[PDB]
């Protein structure tokens, strides 16, 4: 029951690839959401009767460098928001949200980043995503690279998206060599590692942080899909996963039965739950989103339809969809973001247009 109430374009005429509400807001204060695009973040407030109010942007000094993902954190000591963004120079970027400031900025990655995530119960771990075909795990508390997710066993093409399970446990991982690969980090070797970045003060020792090499996946398979897979994203135990082929795919490692945390990396089955199709989506680099309580989930396509998936049903394939379009909305919609109360619903084009989508 989404309204559409509003809508705006950014000067830059550039796709935004990337939208996130602040869900690390307090109390009382309005709801604030990032957009990504060109070499610019901008942040807006949202207003009632539909208002979208422009605060002030960071725009990168390269003027080549084309931000591709964001993700919001909050400082570890002081509780404020931070944002993190990066893009095609393969430069992770912390900017304070209420100057506008770049903060501080991570380098490593050899080529673009494509998604950035944060751990779900500590706001210092940042998980990057890379063209280089590795993931990089970053305590952005000390610092220190803690962990490279790659080897000729990891990806061995562009990885375009991972995701955190719950608890922050394990990440799932996928991109261009069609293969979706599940990393532990709750094993000893990499529990020791977090605690030992947070231990790591390099000015009060001569040694560098020494990252691991994590060149195995605890779980791999490229039997879900049949082509790039561009956004991953967990359901409890259960993965949902989306090629260019207008299907997002329920399904779980192992046989039905199998628990998650009992597989092992020879597992060579997968089990279908179900898959959500759609029409006219069949470009590479669009996401869905879900929302906080991840009982919503939402896609758009290549011209500008919105599609929602009410997840709250006893099985993934007996989710129930319904569809936003707008006579004026005809641009790919690359991804969307929920407020963390679920009541709006913003969506990002390749126009540079915003849609505000309000639960009437
Ligand atoms: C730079 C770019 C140009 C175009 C073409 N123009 C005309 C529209 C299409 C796509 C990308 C493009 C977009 N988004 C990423 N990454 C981020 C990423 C993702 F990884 C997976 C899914 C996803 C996103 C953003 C929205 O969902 N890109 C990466 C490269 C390269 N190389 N190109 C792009």
């Amino acid at each position: 029951s989404f309204k559409c109430v509003n809508s705006l374009k950014e000067d830059h005429n550039q796709p935004l690839f990337g939208v996130q509400f602040n869900w690390h807001s307090k109390e009382g204060d309005p709801l604030v959401f990032a957009t990504v695009g060109s070499n610019r973040v901008t942040l807006y407030e949202c207003h009632s009767q539909g208002e979208i109010r422009l605060l002030q942007s960071y725009v990168d000094a390269d003027a080549d460098e084309n931000f591709y993902t964001c993700a919001w954190t909050y400082d570890s000591n002081t509780s404020h928001p931070l944002l993190a963004v990066a893009g095609s120079r393969g430069i992770i970027r912390i900017i304070n949200p209420i100057t506008m400031q770049c903060i501080k900025h991570y380098v490593g990655h050899g080529n673009a980043i494509n998604e950035l995530k944060f751990h779900p119960r500590d706001p210092n771990l940042l998980l990057s995503v890379s063209k280089d075909h590795a993931l990089r795990l970053w305590n952005i508390q000390t610092d220190t690279l803690v962990a490279i997710f790659g080897g000729v066993e990891g990806h061995r093409d562009e990885v375009l998206s991972a995701d955190y399970d719950l608890l922050g446990e394990k990440i799932m991982s996928c991109g261009m060599d069609h293969s979706l690969k599940l990393w532990r980090i709750n094993s000893k070797r990499m529990m020791n590692a977090i605690k030992e970045s947070y231990d790591y003060n390099p000015n009060k020792t001569n040694r560098p942080f020494i990252s691991q090499k994590i060149h195995f996946p605890d779980f791999s398979t490229r039997d879900i899909h049949r082509n790039y897979v561009d956004c991953v994203r967990w359901l409890g135990d259960l993965i949902l996963s989306k090629s260019c082929e207008n299907a997002i795919v329920c399904w779980k490692p192992g046989k039905m039965e199998d628990d998650i945390d009992k597989i092992k990396p020879s597992e060579s089955n997968v089990t279908i739950l179900g898959r959500f199709d759609y029409s006219q989506c069949d470009i590479w680099y669009m996401r869905f989103s879900m929302d906080f309580w991840q009982k919503m989930l939402a896609l758009g396509n290549q011209v500008g339809k919105l599609y929602v998936w009410d997840l709250e049903v006893e099985d993934p394939h007996k989710a129930k969809c319904t569809t936003l379009t707008h006579h004026k909305c005809g641009a790919a919609i690359r991804q969307t973001s929920f407020s963390r109360d679920s009541s709006i619903l913003i969506a990002v084009c390749d126009d540079a247009s915003i849609w505000r989508w309000d639960r009437l």
